[PDB]
């Protein structure tokens, strides 16, 4: 019942997302978007979940984790069970898939989770293409005189474009109501590809907030008893 949304910032055209265990850039306006989207809810009695891999957890500055006002879930194969409270605001899971099933139980969550955000990293995102209902992707482009940063971790763009379509026309309506964005919806060609979303510029980069949604599926089978 709860939507599952991957959220990621990726550098075009390869969709690079990391280098040596960290982000390849430091963009406050992008972090602000990430913070506001994952924190805010339409219903004030609910919170969102943020699920992340162990390495991504380790990348967040210690003074800023667990991420405030969101239920944090860290997944590691060395953890105990599918969903265990380990500290205030922190759950541990040994399974991305089982943790999502556990988080979907209305008995366990009392319908007080609005959305489940998958917040990284590379290995987690690879496993999330068949799990997410949507992707919020910030598409980042170095401006003309900007050096392309070195990167060693990438979003699976092939799998994304196979399963999802660019639904950025509906981004504004998809985001929590109280969020405010500066830019207006724009379509721009960049190194061949069509980039559509809400634009921002910061330091040496231009970036677009985009929304990807699952493509329509044929009706092949519905389980009957
Ligand atoms: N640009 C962006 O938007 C974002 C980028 N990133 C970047 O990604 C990089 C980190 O990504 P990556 O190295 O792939 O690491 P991840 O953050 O994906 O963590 C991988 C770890 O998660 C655990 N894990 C993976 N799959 C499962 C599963 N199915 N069940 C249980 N545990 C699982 C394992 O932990 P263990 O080894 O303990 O078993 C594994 O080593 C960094 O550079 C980071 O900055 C991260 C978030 C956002
Ligand atoms: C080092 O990486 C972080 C630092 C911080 C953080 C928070 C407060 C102060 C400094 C860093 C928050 C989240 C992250 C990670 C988990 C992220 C992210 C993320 C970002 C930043 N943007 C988008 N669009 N999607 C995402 N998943
Ligand atoms: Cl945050
Ligand atoms: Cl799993
Ligand atoms: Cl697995």
């Amino acid at each position: 019942k709860v939507p599952v949304v991957g959220i990621v910032a990726a550098l075009l055209p390869e969709m690079g997302i990391g280098f040596q265990g960290n982000l390849p850039w430091r963009l406050a306006k992008e972090m602000k978007y990430f913070r506001e989207v994952t924190t805010l809810t339409n219903d004030n009695s609910k919170q969102n979940v943020v699920i992340m891999g162990r390495k991504t957890w380790e990348s967040i500055p210690q003074k800023f984790r667990p991420l405030p006002k969101r239920i944090n879930v860290v997944v590691s194969r060395s953890f105990d069970g599918e969903l265990r409270k380990v500290e205030d605001g922190i759950y541990h899971s040994n399974s991305l898939r089982n943790c999502l099933t556990a988080l979907q139980s209305s008995l366990a969550n009392e319908n007080k989770i609005e959305r489940i955000y998958i917040i990284g990293g590379g290995e987690i995102y690879r496993q999330s293409m068949d799990l997410a209902d949507h992707w919020l992707i910030t598409k980042i482009m170095p401006l003309p005189e900007t050096t392309i940063p070195q990167m060693d971790t990438f979003l699976q763009k092939q799998e994304l474009e196979q399963r999802f379509y660019d639904n950025s026309d509906k981004l504004v309506d998809f985001l929590p109501s109280s969020i405010q964005l500066e830019g207006r919806l724009t379509s721009q060609e960049w190194n061949g590809e069509l980039v559509k979303g809400l634009p921002v510029q910061e330091k040496g980069y231009q970036f677009y907030f985009t929304l990807y949604t699952k493509k329509l599926e044929h009706h092949h089978h519905h389980h009957h008893h």
